[PDB]
RNA sequence: AUUGAAAGUUCUGUUUCGAAGAAAACCCGCCUCAGAUUCAUUAU
């Protein structure tokens, strides 16, 4: 199981609407780290023998976090955070470490065209398996338990990789996120789980 | 090539017209630079 890190610097924030006013998300779902991982590798072509040219990409794990401050804003919802920074953790087993290095140097935007997001570094290595009380501040799935205090947590609703195809709507997920709400921010939270890859201390949380 | 893809809330408008900081008023009334000093002794 390899892992790979990479460090991007935003221009002024992403935006991701609801599925069915027109608010948005506060964090990117992991279709759209896919979907820009895949960019590298897909680029040029918008429809594969149709439905995306990204429903091959649909089992890499993908999870994301901040490292600055912004402000979610409804004016089609926005979330400003201009000159910030997003690390983005890829695990994976599909592709040897010299693949997966290569197309994470190739993001060029997350969401819609105005959310440019520039690569500053990059880390790949191999990631150990544990199950031990661990912290971490990437969001998980809403099955996992909670030993600490609930406080700084969100509920929010995103979709499989079903979706990648038009005219069809992706399964319904919840989602916790341990976000502040104003202003934007990353908090970390203590969670037991059953399946969790070491990958430099952050330990990131899948079940 | 990502609930992604496809779009300007854009077009037309004077804070403009007028009204003296003006009139009266002294820096003027007394004071001293004052007393002492050889260019002469020698040259057809």
């Amino acid at each position: 199981m390899i892992y790979s890190k990479v460090f991007l610097k935003l221009h002024w924030g992403f935006s991701v609407v609801k599925p069915l006013a027109k608010p948005g998300f506060y964090l990117p779902p992991p279709t759209t780290l896919i979907g820009a991982l895949s960019y590298g590798k897909f680029r040029g072509v918008d429809n594969i023998n149709y439905g995306s040219p990204a429903y091959n990409f649909r089992n890499i794990m993908a999870t994301a976090r901040l490292e600055s401050e912004g402000v979610y804003t409804e004016d089609t919802g926005k979330v400003y955070i201009p000159n910030g920074r997003l690390v983005v953790v890829y695990v994976t087993d599909s592709i040897s470490k010299e693949e997966l290095e290569k197309l994470c140097w190739s993001i060029t935007r997350i969401g819609c065209k105005e959310c440019l997001a520039s690569v500053e570094n990059v880390e790949v290595g191999e990631a150990k398996k544990v199950s031990g009380r661990v912290k971490t501040r990437y969001y998980f799935r809403d099955t996992v338990k909670v030993v600490g205090r609930k406080e700084f947590l969100e509920y929010v609703t995103f979709w499989e990789e079903n979706g990648y195809i038009w005219g069809k709507e992706g399964s319904p997920v919840r989602y916790i996120l341990p976000i502040t709400t104003y202003p934007l921010a990353s908090k970390e939270v203590e969670v037991e789980a059953k399946e969790a890859y070491e990958v430099g201390g952050e330990y990131v949380v899948f079940s």
